């Protein structure tokens, strides 16, 4: 799958309103994460004894975490498809330490999309956001074929 130019612009230009506060928007996407499709909460030991989205959102290393996640994220699609050196080093930690299926990040990109389009309806349309499905179906198709070549394609 290859996006055009306006397809990526699409995608950066909402990125730079998620960058007026990564740390916000990275709260609101774990825990929109974790309240959808709980069983993915049980991958982080660091965070599966949180048990409500009051004890999510005054967690600080939660919030710090976020801020990790989507800041990788946005050089990912900052990249514009060229992010073979970015997925190296996630696709070999995602699939040989933490072990997260494709099948949680479908539901990331999900969770990912829905804040999005709550938070910011004047960047993120229908064509701002198939856009970005876009670019998230390429990050994950990618992923997919290096956790293949890991020896873990779960
Ligand atoms: C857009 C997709 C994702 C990105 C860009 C992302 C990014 C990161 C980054 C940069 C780290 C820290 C460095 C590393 O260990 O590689 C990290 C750690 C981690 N990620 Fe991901 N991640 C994503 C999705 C997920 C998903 C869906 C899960 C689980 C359902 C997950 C679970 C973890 C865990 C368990 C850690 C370690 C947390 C800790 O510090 O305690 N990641 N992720």
């Amino acid at each position: 799958m290859v996006l055009s130019e306006g397809e990526w612009q699409l995608v950066l230009h909402v990125w730079a309103k998620v960058e007026a506060d990564v740390a916000g928007h990275g709260q609101d996407i774990l825990i929109r994460l974790f309240k959808s499709h709980p069983e993915t909460l049980e991958k982080f030991d660091r965070f599966k004894h949180l048990k409500t989205e009051a004890e999510m959102k005054a967690s600080e290393d939660l919030k710090k975490h976020g801020v990790t996640v989507l800041t990788a994220l946005g050089a990912i699609l900052k990249k514009k498809g060229h992010h073979e050196a970015e997925l190296k080093p996630l696709a070999q930690s995602h699939a040989t330490k933490h072990k997260i299926p494709i099948k949680y990040l479908e539901f990331i990109s999900e969770a990912i999309i829905h804040v999005l389009h709550s938070r910011h309806p004047g960047n993120f349309g229908a064509d701002a956001q198939g856009a970005m499905n876009k670019a998230l179906e390429l990050f994950r198709k990618d992923i997919a074929a290096k956790y293949k070549e890991l020896g873990y394609q779960g």
